């Protein structure tokens, strides 16, 4: 059959540019949103033949949403809280969508909102997008949400908060964070797994998953267990350190500090699971894990071991560091 056209908010973004990369080459054309023209993914994006971009704002601009969707018959949709009104954003998309009614199967990257489940905070940049999810559930347009796990290429020297893999003057790494040392966390590596696990699901169709909440993780590893895969990949000595407070070594918008904070409060303090919903969570019984559904969904799933031994080293390099000599 025809490969689908496939709308796309969220292109430049690591799991938007992760689908129309693999996308693109099995033959299914793209109409994706950017920001601006201008920028390595979005040039690149740009030059894939069967990609088409449109540029502009989302953020009260229904005609760009309008456009994004004519003739698209599959969607992928990732917003963010940078432009603020995400929650606005997201409704507005959905009703553009159900309007140009050619979307067979919707789907929308997700995310919990932890104070339903505990007496924790609701994570800042999460808990906006569930409420997305429930709006889009009440949509006449089949939809499928999907709960992306921790990047696995969110690790870098670099002084950013929360996962710097921090190079020692001895040549050794440290990584410090308010998880638990042995609680295990979701992972995923977004530019190689995303795209292939969205495709499935778009090629599985909106029967077998309209109204169902996927969890994209491959592997789940506690923050020892991360760092000992650093360890084994790079013949370096890698060690996890808890601390209650995640340092924050360089400025970063207030948003994006409130979203430390919350975290600080429900992984620090309240030890609460990544993907707190339930359902993330005798002889012959076996209970599903949380990296089942996504396994089968893409088979060649890469692991933690694989990114830091012969990724991040490079990302590294790109990035200006030294270490790697
Ligand atoms: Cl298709
Ligand atoms: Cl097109
Ligand atoms: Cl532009
Ligand atoms: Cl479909
Ligand atoms: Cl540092
Ligand atoms: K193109
Ligand atoms: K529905
Ligand atoms: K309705
Ligand atoms: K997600």
């Amino acid at each position: 059959q025809q490969k689908k056209t496939i709308a796309v908010v969220g292109a430049t973004g690591r799991q938007g540019a992760s689908l129309i990369r693999v996308a693109a080459a099995v033959g299914h054309h793209v109409r994706a949103q950017v920001h601006s023209l201008k920028g390595l993914i979005a040039e690149e994006l740009q030059a894939i033949p069967n990609v088409t971009l449109f540029q502009g704002p989302l953020l009260n601009n229904v005609p760009l949403m309008d456009t994004l969707f004519e003739g698209a018959h599959l969607a992928f949709i990732n917003t963010t809280s940078q432009a603020g009104d995400e929650i606005a954003i997201g409704k507005d998309l959905a009703d553009a969508a159900k309007r140009a009614g050619t979307i067979q199967h919707y789907i929308y990257s997700s995310m919990p909102d932890h104070s339903l489940y505990g007496p924790w905070p609701a994570v800042p940049m999460w808990a906006p997008k569930f409420t997305v999810e429930n709006y889009v559930r009440q949509l006449g347009l089949p939809s499928t949400f999907v709960y992306a796990g921790i990047y696995n290429n969110n690790f870098t020297s670099l002084p950013y908060p929360l996962f710097q893999m921090e190079l020692m003057p001895d040549g050794t790494f440290e990584w410090h964070a308010p998880f638990d040392p042995d609680i295990p966390l979701p992972w995923l590596d977004a530019e190689h797994d995303v795209g292939p696990a969205l495709l499935q699901i778009f090629k599985d169709g909106p029967q077998k998953w309209n109204g169902h909440r996927i969890a994209l993780t491959f592997e789940t590893l506690s923050p020892v267990q991360v760092c000992a895969a650093f360890s084994r990949a790079l013949n370096r000595r890698v060690t996890y350190v808890q601390v209650p407070k995640v340092e924050i070594k360089v400025n970063i918008p207030v948003g994006y500090r409130e979203q430390l904070e919350a975290i600080e409060v429900v992984f620090g303090e309240h030890k609460a699971p990544y993907f707190p919903l339930p359902e993330f969570s005798p002889g012959g019984v076996i209970s599903q894990r949380v990296t089942d559904e996504a396994r089968k969904l893409w088979s060649g799933w890469r692991d933690m071991e694989e990114y830091a031994r012969e990724v991040f080293p490079i990302e590294e390099e790109a990035n200006g560091l030294d270490w790697m000599l």
